[PDB]
């Protein structure tokens, strides 16, 4: 429109319908130049990286990108409370996005004192990748997203994508992408950005713990009308007995469906004064292999992370492991960092650091005892059932699912929904501004630009469809609840300072229902 | 329009259809002040020269041009590569020309 | 028809439109008597075979058969290089087949 | 149809209208099995050739073709000197082309004798390269043409073709064509082929003779308006000195158009008792070099053959050479081969054997001569005319134009049309007919078959325009005419033996007009 005229109004509530809720949020950003407006080759040489599994090579962008792909984005706590404990499943429907109130301000320094004004005339690029052309690292729980404090002016992050690589250096078949080369539209202070995206059909999350176990699913009263193997040997002549399974043996009795695969993980045990063997961090780990580069299982297969009443033990790389506020980046102890579990799915899953169970492995005869080996790792298997991995108010909401001939349960593993076509990279750039040309022609391209950034707000609202509970439990559910007792602070709320901080992750599976 | 609405939009992309390439292409151009804004004789006595090969006699004007009469100001090397190993020949047929966003400083 | 006319023409060629090709192809048989027009019982005791892992027991049929599940039966390396290098995909979609110009001798 | 019913009908005649003349020819073809039905791989290598400027890479198909590209298999000598006599020029319009009364036989040899029975149901494959896919070898002057009596029985010529080599080896620019990738039609012995041709247009062919030369086109009555250098020196002072040019002097007159190109070749006179420095054959002819390799400029363009009078020398390789009925291939006497001359373009067409003319080559002054050198070599000057070269009743009608970039005057330097989509090459194979194949599967393609051949008639019929003389000339014009005087054999006719011959080269230009 015009200078003087917003171009738009800061939106920022949840409406709960009955089967329906919509979250908008509006929060204010800032945009630097990235690297100097160019982009730019790198790799592990460039960043002096030298272990051949942590080897890349890729390019830098001059463009930023939009990123809301963590649930507290959308979710106030109350809301998110709302959702888990009145909820058994709930999905994404449809997005609105919108950027508006864009101004670009112009820096200038002269001996050690900057003045910022504004550039009226300059202009800011947005396009969205709705072909999906460009590589996808809203996928991945990169940091840069919407603060979940609706006050917080957030930086936007840069847009950086990596491709084949041998070592250090690429290979023919290594792909450079160039943004400009996209259509894109150009904002000036008085124009606004805006799409619609229709999320694709995604089962519901669960957010509910079952009541029951899947090796609990007979009627305690009852036998079965199938014998087992009771005894072999008479007290070395071979005597087969068999007996009828029922509640007194509950463990041998047959049963339609077996829990779902697993993929063994190294017990860690968070309780103090413990002592280790040595460094297993890396050594110990799970871990897959592509193309001679090992990575890390992580988070790997949703599985149990411990036994009934064994809270103190974690598996090494399959759990999300997230951050308090103030943390710092690297080597913090553990009362610094928050570790998830997913105890809730011990009743199908199984036990992420335990085996799946014993198989035998030779032919019992009078000449040699009858072995069994223990299963690390256990693949689908017909009958097999199983709960995906539960997703938190500050974990992540949607992941791209690879364009590959073949996949199964696409699930993302760190939790989420998975999608062929989910909601497009927002890409965001700063037009570069030349400054003074030379009066003389040179054909190089100019390397003299006025300093400038971007500030704006961002809004996006997301339709979520509702899975009421018809449950007929009797005793009251387990729900997510705030502590009465006295504190020196209110949790997620502000301190004396204004930070806001998130005390604990919250997932979604407080009420139940029968398997 | 106005100081603060864009007077056009970013458009780079090629278009394949079954007989016909469509290329689109948006640069950033930067325009200073040429001779100061004067028309000034030129020769080689203003430049020096000697030989009576390169002797020439002409005009520098304040004008600035623009010029996209190379093939890699339109076509990507993807674009190029398609064109070149998938057509026995090529030929322009149309032209749509654009200047937008101005500004000055 | 008759014994003097043909009953079919040399069909082999590929049309490429837009989304779709379309590959022909035609080739001169040749159909001995097999078996002496008997069935016969055949396993790896007929034909001395020995390993268990290599036994089987089957029957051998005077019927012969019409197979083109090879890509080279219907594409020609040209046909082929165009497909590999100018598509994301491919897939079958529907079959004509042909027997004419029959022979026996 | 059937087996008892005839496909086609004999036709064979020359229908003449106003401005129009039908001609239709039928022949009686026999088609072999050509390289036992195999594709095979040719080159200077397998012939045994040594000299790079003869080096060759091409294929030999199993496919032979069908060739009407001379005129005696389309006109009778009646029908020529008619045409010649009465037209000034002439052009083909349309064809029409027909296949029938097909027959294929098989052969049988015993010992020392061969069966030749019918195989009524063996089929023959014919089909037009009208989309011109394939390599085209109509427009070079080969044998295996419709013969010019229509009573000859004639074999039908292997289809070949060349690609790109170096040496005797190929390059990856080379082609291969497998001409059963092309759709054909399968002809029993009940069927036929037919298919209709439209000549693109195309400038008449000039059957005249100019009864001016374009150095004697000025009015011999009438002195010039122009000046002309007449004197320079007095009798060493520089007096210039100028004249009229009128008719006392023609040959300094000005003149508006001058002579067309040339390319010098060198003279060789057929007189008995002759000698000669040496071997200049090879050494002293005239060629043009591409990619290393010399080739014969043959026949070159269209030059005068001799200047007047002196019809007993020729261009070494600058006219077109029949040979004579029976004559051998190799090492003939010149009695033995009909030399054609090209003297009624002398007119205005440079003679062969002669410079195209003299050049300044320096500046005079009193301290040096005037110098000219001869002009061997002459490209195309604004203002120059040129006849092309004439056509014969046994020489070729069109070929095709390649298909570049550029070209200039693009009728063929052997004589005839030019054009861009020329008559389609017609290739005829037989249908290979296995032998009996063994009883137990070997995936190793057949190379047994059934000894054949195939017979049949081939009709085309071709509509020539006639562009009709207005000459206003008083005196009788020069006309193609027998002689009376008896001899042993009527000229164009068979001799005691059945044997036709044609004993001389006929060609198009008696009629004559201005300049």
């Amino acid at each position: 429109d015009g200078v003087g005229s917003s171009s738009g109004n800061w939106h920022c509530d949840s409406q709960w319908l009955g089967d329906r809720v919509i979250t908008t949020s509006t929060r204010t950003w800032a945009l630097p130049t990235y690297n100097n407006h160019l982009y730019k080759q790198i790799s592990n040489s460039t960043s002096g990286g030298s272990s051949n599994d942590n080897a890349y090579f890729g390019y830098s962008t001059p463009w930023g990108y939009f990123d809301f792909n963590r649930f507290h984005c959308h979710f106030s706590p109350r809301d998110w409370q709302r959702l888990i404990n009145n909820n058994w499943g709930f999905r994404p429907k449809r997005l609105n996005f919108k950027l508006f109130n864009i101004q670009v301000k112009e820096v200038t320094d002269n001996n050690g004192v900057k003045t910022i004004a504004n550039n009226l005339t300059s202009t800011v690029q947005v396009f969205t990748d709705s072909d999906y052309q460009l590589p996808y690292v809203l996928g991945s729980a990169h940091e840069g997203c919407l603060p979940p404090f609706p006050a917080d002016v957030f930086m936007i992050p840069q847009y950086g994508y990596l491709t084949l690589n041998d070592g250090s250096q690429a290979v023919g078949r290594s792909s450079f992408y160039c943004l400009e080369y996209f259509p894109s539209q150009m904002l000036r202070t008085g124009n606004n950005f805006q799409f619609s995206y229709e999320f694709e059909n995604v089962p519901f999350h669960s957010s509910y713990a079952h009541s029951q176990s899947l090796d609990r699913l007979m009627n305690p009263l009852i036998d079965q009308y199938l014998y087992y193997l009771s005894k072999t040997i008479n007290g070395n002549q071979q005597t087969l007995k068999f007996s009828v399974a029922g509640p007194s043996n509950m463990a041998v009795q047959g049963r339609n469906y077996i829990p779902g695969p697993s993929y063994r993980q190294q017990r860690v045990s968070t309780t103090v004064t413990q002592a280790a063997a040595s460094e297993f961090a890396w050594p110990g780990a799970s871990s897959w292999a592509l193309n001679g580069r090992n990575s890390l299982m992580n988070p790997g297969p949703a599985m149990a992370s411990h036994k009934e009443g064994e809270d103190r033990f974690f598996p090494l790389s399959g759990s999300l492991i997230f951050g308090k506020q103030g943390t710092g980046r690297d080597n913090v102890d553990a009362d610094k960092v928050m570790i998830t579990n997913e105890e809730e799915i011990k009743t199908t899953n199984p036990v992420a650091t335990e085996s799946y169970g014993q198989v035998a492995t030779n032919h019992q005869s009078a000449q040699a005892q009858a072995q069994t080996g223990w299963v690390q790792n256990q693949g689908i298997l017909p009958g097999m059932v199983w709960q995906d991995r539960d997703v938190y108010l500050q974990g992540p909401i949607w992941a791209k699912i690879p364009h590959t001939d073949g996949n199964f349960h696409p699930s993302p593993l760190m939790g989420g929904f998975g999608m062929k076509h989910p909601p497009p990279q927002i890409l965001i750039k700063n037009t570069p501004v030349p400054a003074d040309p030379p009066t003389a022609f040179n054909k190089d391209k100019l390397n003299s630009f006025i300093t400038q950034y971007s500030t704006g707000q961002v809004s996006v609202e997301i339709e979520w469809e509702l899975q009421k509970e018809n449950s007929k439990r009797w005793n009251p559910e387990i729900q997510y609840t705030s502590n009465y007792y006295k504190s020196n602070n209110v949790e997620f709320a502000v301190n004396t300072e204004g930070v806001y901080s998130e005390p604990r992750p919250i997932g979604t599976r407080y009420l139940t229902r029968n398997l």
